[PDB]
This record gives C-alpha cells, structure tokens and sequence, in this order.
C-alpha cells in the first residue's frame, strides 16, 4: 500500500467514489457543485465537500478553471483522490495554492488501496496521512523537483524576469516535480484555452496574471471564447455574461495572445510542423496536433497554458519525450461496409472509452481512408472519454508505425459497441428545432460538405442551423462563395463561439432538443445545454434541417 502527497492540505469528509474519469468543465456545474456530464455515473450528485475518488481525471482542459471556481465559492470537494497520473485538477488545485490562498489536498493512492478506500465511509487527510474510516496509511511528502534548470530558467525562477514570469516558473516546476520530470523542454508556440468564461475564476485568474505584468514569451494563439467578439451586444448577449466573458478575451489579447479565437488552431497558417515541440491547451487540439501532425505537446491544463507561454517552457514528461508515444494499448475496430462520417467521431469516443488512460493504436481502419476532417472528428471525441494527450491510428497518421509497448494489452471495439454507443449518444426525441454542427470548429471543407449536401435546399423554418467555426475559416468561405452558399439555405455561421461555450440568446431559446454530427457535443451537450441531444451524420443533420425532425435508427453500417 502507497499513498503519495500530490497538493498538501488537510481535509475530511464524505466518500464520493467511481471508477471512472470525470471532466470538471462540462461534467461539473461551478453553479452547484453537481455532475451534470449525463452518461457519468455521478451524474445528479453534489461534490461540494466530499472526498471524491476517481483514477483520474477526463476530457477538457478547462477543468482546471471550475475547479478553481469552485475552491473560490466552497462548493469543491474537500479533497481529490486518484490512482493515476493527473494534470488538469492538479494544476487548479496548484494555482488555487499558489495565487488564491486556499489548499485543496490531492493524493494518489495505488490501485488497490484507491478501491478498498473508495468503499470507506469516510475518509480524514492530513499532512503526513489518509485515514478511510479510521484506517490510516502514511502519506509520502510531495515529490521534490529533481529538474535539470538552465541559467535563464533559474533566472525567471529568482523573479529576475519580474513576480509574474517567477510564478509561471513555479507552477511549471511544481508540475515537473509531481510528474517526475528530470527537465524543461523549450516550445515555439502557445495555445489559451482558458479563455473560455467558464466561471468567474477564469476571468479572474486572467485579470491577476495580466496586473501582475504577464505576457507571452513565445506566439500564441487563443482557443474559443464565450462571446462572438464583435456582435454580442448586437446579438442580445446579456451584460452581466458578455462584459465579463468580453473582458476574459481582452485580457489575453493585452498580454500578448493572438485573437484567433478558434479551438481548431491546427488549421491556422501558424500551423506546427511535425515534430515541433508545442505548448497547447484545449484537449481536441492537443490530440489533433500530436496524432494527426506529429507535433508534440501534453494536455495542459488550463492556466498552466498561459504560464508555458509566458516562460517558453515545459515539463519534458508525456509525449514530449518519444517513449511515451509508442503506442500503450491495442484496439481493433470494426470497419463494417459502408460507412459514412459519423464513424469516426463514434470510434473517437469509443476509443477513449476502453481506453481512457493511455495511448491507444487502432487497427482496421486504415483502407477506409479517413479525410482530415475525419480524424479532426474522432480526435475530438477521443478527448471527452479520454486523458490521454494523442492516439495512433494504422494506416492514417503519421507516427502509427512507432513499435508498441512490448506489454501492451489489445482489446476491440465491435460492432455492438458501436450500437451501443450510437444509442447512449441518440437519447431525445425526434424532432428537433436546432442543427449544431462545428465542435471543434469547422474547417473549410466541412463548411464545404454541409453546402455539398444541402443542394440550394433552404431549412424548415422552425429549426435553426448553426456552424461555429474560426474567424479565418469563415473569410476563406466568403471568398470562395461557400458562406454565401450557406446563408442561401438559411444557416447560420458563427465566429469565436463554439458549442462549448455558446449561450442563450445564440443559442436559440427556443430549443428542446437539437441534433449535432460532432461526437464531442453529443456528449457534453446534455449537461451544457439542458436540451435533449440527437447524434448523426452530415447528411442526417441536413435532413433534420430540412424536415425538422431527425428519424431515430441505427445507421446504415449498424444496421
Ligand atoms: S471550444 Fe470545445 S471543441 Fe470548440
Ligand atoms: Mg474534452
């Protein structure tokens, strides 16, 4: 038995216990402290206070800032348990330590003892122990940083660089010791993703680093944002959402972040090359970068984004380092006859199901030829049921050949899963009244499909389409006549904004239940939006737009 001291602090409480990972942002209300992620086994339950054990966390980057948010209004748990590696609660843990003078402890236990204590009770953390139900087990103290430093990492260490570059480098570090990293690896580039208006703390975390004086060391971009920035008054936006949510963007730009606003950086000329060492955040473009491009760069949690970015440095750990990219699991996927684009966000989101903690390679598929939108997709909902910061896939992306881990396991994802899955994420009615299509944001060739299969066709009157996509893709569609094309049929493309971070009045009131092709949203969009959530195809979301109803049916290659 091993009990490890990730974060320090003293806590007591109830015993919330599952077995599997929960993403903070879009799976926990910083409103209330409950599990709204639907198809999550907490789901309805309040975490404020618990003692909350899962092997670790899932999903989205941001969840370092609802945590945040919820230390600041005391409806976090007391205190977080794991039996695996961890970033994204750590590091808002870290920061609430560090900037906000509040302690929330974060222990890893091994497997075993994570399941014998997560029956407890009851379960007391102190500085040296964790007791579960009066059971005590000595806690190590939190690893001691044995880093390799260089005399300019030193230098912003000592606060030679000012107070604002010396925390970044003591989050940094912090993050290296509890990792195990033996040093800093330089990045080219940054990507913000906590930009988002998650919560109040995300903006004022921003507001703090930027009136300490911080600003970006190395280009970076900045992922969606919870307004369209130059249309929200316009649009209805309430004041009290879009001033704050305004000003989170604004305080990026001041430090220094280009206003890009997308979660689809990939697509942008700035572009990373193929083994260009990177520092991004949100979890679509981590993997994207790594499986799709080569590059390389772990999921970092929001916050410690914009500290890589400040300091041009990282934790040589994760798949920085190329051991930790060969692939850690073997999955073989069924490739039924014909298949259509709703395959891949499908067998995203079912890879990351059975295999959420490590990098999986998936066999079978290469001869379907998947396009870049596809692996965008699958990409994409790998990440919400998933920890890991990349996937291979034989025949498709370019490291897919790099030699396994001698030991690793091989498990399937078969066609009944597949039905399975289709189902779990079909759960409304059938009419709808809104088409969410661009979670992450539209490329230009799926702006190009949806035209494709709308034909000139105009929507039902009574269901809104909507496409999130970034502000370059949207200029390349109004020179090349797709934009056009689109609002021809009556859809509606939006900048900035994504189905992630979209709100009332954009989103349309009016909705009970909406269709989306993105596997990503088809997760997230029950707890985000309160709405009934139906998942398709690109030409199952156009038939709903233009019928106002989506048939409830396996598809074609399920059936
Ligand atoms: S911001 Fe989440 S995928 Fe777009
Ligand atoms: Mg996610």
């Amino acid at each position: 038995p091993e009990a490890r001291s990730i974060l320090a602090g003293a806590a007591e409480g109830k015993v919330i216990a599952t077995t599997e990972a929960l993403s903070f942002w879009g799976g926990v209300d910083p409103a209330t402290g409950k599990v709204i992620d639907v198809h999550h086994p907490l789901h309805g339950i309040c975490l404020t206070g618990g003692v909350l054990f899962m092997p670790t966390s899932r999903g989205s980057c941001t969840g370092s800032g609802v945590l945040l948010d919820l230390i600041l209004t005391g409806r976090a748990p007391s205190a977080l348990v794991f039996c695996e590696a961890e970033d994204v609660l750590t590091l808002g843990a870290l920061v609430a330590a560090e900037m906000f003078d509040k302690a929330l402890p974060v222990i890893r236990l091994d497997t075993e003892t994570f399941a014998r204590f997560s029956r407890a009770a009851h379960v007391r953390i102190d500085q040296n122990t964790i007791k579960a139900d009066g059971v005590s087990l000595a806690v190590a103290p939190p690893a001691t940083a044995h880093l390799d430093l260089t005399d300019d990492d030193r230098a912003m260490l000592e606060g030679r660089d000012g107070i604002a570059v010396r925390q970044a480098m003591r989050i940094i570090v912090a993050m290296a010791a509890q990792q195990g990293a033996s040093a800093l690896v330089d990045v080219t580039q940054g990507h913000i993703d906590g930009c988002i208006y998650a919560s109040p703390a995300n903006l004022t975390f921003a507001e703090k680093m930027a009136d300490m004086g911080g600003k970006v060391r190395v280009p970076s971009t900045m992922n969606a944002i919870s307004v369209d920035k130059a249309n929200w008054r316009a649009q209805g936006v309430p004041e009290d959402f879009g001033d704050p949510a305004a000003r989170l963007a604004d305080a990026y730009v001041r430090m220094g972040c280009r206003p890009t606003f997308t979660c689809s950086p990939y697509l942008l000329d700035s572009a990373p090359s193929a083994g260009e060492s990177i520092g991004w955040a949100e979890s679509n473009a981590v993997i994207f970068a790594n499986t799709v491009l080569g590059a390389r760069t772990a999921k970092h949690p929001d916050f410690l984004d914009l500290c890589i970015a400040m300091t041009g440095r990282a934790p040589l750990s994760g798949v920085y380092l190329e051991e930790n990219r060969r692939p850690q699991r073997i999955v073989d996927v069924a490739l039924p006859a014909g298949i259509d684009d709703a395959f891949w966000p499908l067998v995203g989101y079912l890879a990351g199901k059975a295999v959420p903690d490590c990098i999986p390679l998936l066999r079978g598929l290469g001869a379907a030829k998947p396009s870049r939108d596809d692996l965008k997709a699958l990409c994409a909902a790998f990440g919400t049921t998933s920890a890991s910061p990349m996937l291979h896939i034989e025949g498709a992306t370019p490291e897919a050949g790099l030699a396994p881990l001698e030991t690793a396991e091989t498990v399937t994802i078969s066609l009944e899963d597949m039905a399975a899955g289709w189902s779990l994420l079909n759960e409304g009615p059938e009419e709808v009244q809104l088409v969410a299509i661009g979670s992450p944001h539209a490329s230009l060739e799926e702006c190009r499909a949806l035209a494709a299969v709308f034909n000139g066709r105009k929507r039902h009157a009574d269901v809104a389409v909507i496409v999130t996509a970034g502000q370059q893709v949207i200029d390349a569609a109004g020179k090349d006549g797709t934009l056009q094309s689109l609002k021809d049929s009556g859809v509606q493309v939006l900048p900035d904004l994504c189905w992630c971070s979209i709100s009332e009045p954009v989103f349309p009131t009016k909705t009970r239940a909406l269709m989306t092709n993105s596997g990503k949203y088809a997760h997230y969009g029950p707890g985000l939006s309160g709405r009934a959530v139906r998942f398709g195809s690109l030409a199952d979301c156009v038939e709903s737009a233009l019928t106002g109803r989506a048939v409830s049916r396996l598809p074609v290659w399920l059936s």
